[PDB]
This record gives structure tokens, sequence and C-alpha cells, in this order.
């Protein structure tokens, strides 16, 4: 079965010496049987990366870094926008993509993010595919079919033999800044969907070796239940991965 | 005016090609060629904290900063950096508005007005970039328009952080017409600029504030651009990450 994927989004949070701080605080509290049962992942601001890359270099890491955005493009005449192989060369292994807030304060659209989606594995990156309804399409009863619809569009042109190691986080942006909660069974019937037309895009073989993280808000309460589940394989972690202790917590989702 | 020459690398240069740039700028360069005119390279975010490091180590006087800042001071916002951040690598300048910003990520002159405040907030030096495309210079306009673009990037700023802005005009009607700006074209708008400036602040203040030409500067035409009484630097673009002719650009006068 899949190994879970734990990655902590720290947003626009921490300059590279907090960056340096946090990441071995984090590397302080984990144990060997941490790193042996789930996958830990922090993705940094840019500014921040190669800080954490030397250091993860440095004292021998195990914990994994990636970025928070890539440019759908290889180089070239776009100012303030980073590359592929930038983020290449600074040995990240993933990067969210489609993040909600980047859909939402930035225009992102299916076909930017799946631009982005396969720039990413044009780079050797592992792209986090960020899917996921709104209110209004939650209380349409069409939320699966907007966010099939998504994972699809991000998933456009590319073959099994990169899917096969995507990342989808299912952000269910109707609850998670919001005071609607969004029960574990309400995110399994979503990411089951999701793994459901990822079959269909591809093949059953592919769709089980796809971890499909849960993006809501996920702290030490939550945890248990959300992973519980047959077919969410970790948590794209917002507010909670820039507290030490509650990362700790949630990587050991074996609370 | 300390003339300013801030090279763009735009979407270019990991961050061992990042140190390797500065310290071949830094073997090129002069006591002379600071004296005269203030050097700066705007590096990718990724870049950032290497070429700090450099440049606090070996104590260069070359500067370096941002091609972008987030409006806010931190937060919920995916992706983006913040001046905090950017004040934490010790940056001198960032660059607000771009043309390819405005055109690929929808920034309007309010976006704008809010990177320029952010980037004060926090220490920063804006490089306000402004600009206009086809249109509005076959209509005639592109004063007006560029002018109404330096007065919506400017609003609500005191004199006290407007007295140190810089502004860059960007010839968007001339990056792949095939027209070409000259720098009779350009010293006009520059002009204008800085006469703006004037209305908005004061004369005092408004000869005080660099105004850059942000169109294809190259070792051939750096001379002519540099010559004109208003122009007080340049927003380098590809010659930027090319040693040689960005060390030219620096030594216009030859």
């Amino acid at each position: 079965t899949r190994t879970p994927l734990m990655a902590g989004n720290w947003k626009m949070n921490l300059n590279h010496l907090e960056a340096i701080a946090h990441v071995q605080k984090l590397a302080f509290a984990l144990a060997d049987k941490d790193y042996d049962a789930v996958e830990v992942a922090v993705l940094a601001p840019f500014t921040d990366l190669r800080s954490v890359q030397t250091l993860v270099d440095g004292d021998k890491l195990k914990i994994k870094y990636g970025a928070q955005d890539i440019s759908a493009h290889d180089g070239g005449a776009y100012t303030g926008e980073i590359s592929g192989p930038m983020l290449a060369k600074l040995k990240c292994t993933y990067v969210a993509v489609g993040h909600s807030e980047r859909r939402q304060y930035h225009a992102e659209t299916d076909e930017i993010v799946n631009a982005k989606v396969k720039a990413a594995y044009k780079h050797g990156l592992t792209p986090i595919l960020c899917v996921g309804e709104e209110l209004d399409v939650r209380e349409a009863g069409n939320h699966v079919e907007h966010t099939l619809a998504q994972v699809e569009g991000g998933l456009k042109d590319l073959a099994a033999e990169q899917a096969e190691s995507v990342v989808i986080a299912y952000e269910p942006v109707w609850a998670i800044g919001t005071g609607k909660v969004c029960g574990a069974d309400d995110a399994q019937e979503v990411c089951a969907a999701i793994r459901g037309k990822l079959a269909e895009l591809y093949s059953q073989e592919l769709a089980d070796k796809v971890r499909i993280q849960y993006g809501g808000s996920v702290k030490s309460g939550n945890v248990a239940e959300i992973m519980a589940k047959p077919d969410i394989d970790g948590a794209l972690v917002g507010g909670a991965s820039l507290d030490s202790d509650e990362f700790v917590k949630i990587v050991r989702f074996r609370d």
C-alpha cells in the first residue's frame, strides 16, 4: 500500500533564519520510526529554499522540501517567476500547484495549473495538485463533479509514466477558513471519487499508487479519523505546519 | 543624482550560477565604476540568500534586490514572498509592476500601489515599473497612460518615502513589434514623469528621484540613452545576464 505523505505548507511565513530553526526543531523532535513510516515534507517560501537545502544536506536530514508554486515556463522574460530548473538545482522534491489561494488571488486556471503540472514533471519535480470546490458547488451537490473535472484539467496531456507519482491534495474550500467542517466521510467521498477519476484517466494499477492528500484544516484532533480513511494518503497542512509540536503530532497521526 | 544600473535577470540563473555571475561581475569592476554609478542585480527569490552571503562575505559594493514583493506582510498567501523575508536577506531594491507581471499576473495600479507601500514598510526601495503597450502609443496617448500609471502607483505615499523611489519606464510598444524606442522617445517620457512627480510632491523632490529607462538597453545604445538629461539609469534586461555587456553599460561613458 501507499506511503502516506505529510506536507507542511508554511505559506508566506518564516524568513531564512526561522526556516533553518524550524526545520532543525522538526529534526530534533522526529525519530527514525517517524521517517520509516510516513513521508515528511515542508513547502517553504522560495527565499528559504537554499537555507533549507544546505541544512538538509548538512545535517543529513530525512525531511523533504518543496516549493509553493512554479512557473509554467523553463526560463526567460518572466519577471518575478521561478522556473523548474531553479527549484531542481535547490533539489526540491515537491511543488504545490494550483493551491486554492493562487486560484483565487492570482486567477490560476485549470489550463495554467495544468501547464505548471507539466513544467514540474519536465523538471524532475513532483507536483501536489491542489483541487477542491467552493461553497456554491457543495450546495449544488456537484462538488465531486467539479473536483473531478479540476483533477482532469490539471492532469491534461500527462503521460501515465509521470502521473504514476503525482500527488493530489483535496482542499474543501467550502470548509477550511470556515465554521463548516468537512468530516472524513465527506473527504473520503471526494478522495475516493478522485482515485476513481484517475482510474478512468489511467488505470486502477496507477490509481492505487497515487497519494491523495486531504487539504482541509488538519490538526492533532482531526488527523486520526481523516487518516484512517482508505483513500486518504496524507495531508497538505496549513497553519499547523508552522507549529513544531503540532506538525510532529500530525506526522504521528498514530496518536 | 547617482545613476542606477539594475540588472533584471528575470527568470534566469540558479543559485550557483547566480554566485558565479556576481563573482564575474565584481572581478570585472573597479572602484571608479561604483564611485560614479550604483550597481544592482535583481535576482530570482531562490538566488537571494546565495547572493547575500557572497556580498556579505566578500564585502562587495554591488547591491541586489527582488523582482517582486507581496503586498502583504505575511500570512496565508501561498507562493508569495514578503517584505520581512526580503528584508532579512538584506535586499536593497524590489521591482514592482513590471510589464511582465502586469501582463501575465493581472497586476493593476491598485495592486502595484500596495506593493510599493509594502516595500517601504520594510525598508526596501521600490523600483516602480511603468509604461504603455502598442495601442496607447499608436493613439499618441503614451505619456497620458504612463503618467496615470505613476500617479496610481504612488498614491498615499508621503514625501519622505517617495523621495527615494525609483521609476522605470518600459516602452512595451517596442518589444516584439519591430518598432524601435529611440533615446529621443524615452527622454520625453522620463521628462514628463519628473514633471508629474513635481506636481504630486515638489520640484525639489522630483529632482531627487531616479528615473530609469526599462526598454531594450545594449552596450551599443547605453551612452546615447544616458546622455539624456532626465534618464538616470537603466533597468537592464537580457544584457544584465551578460557580464561583459552589463559591465560596459555600467561604464556607459565609454
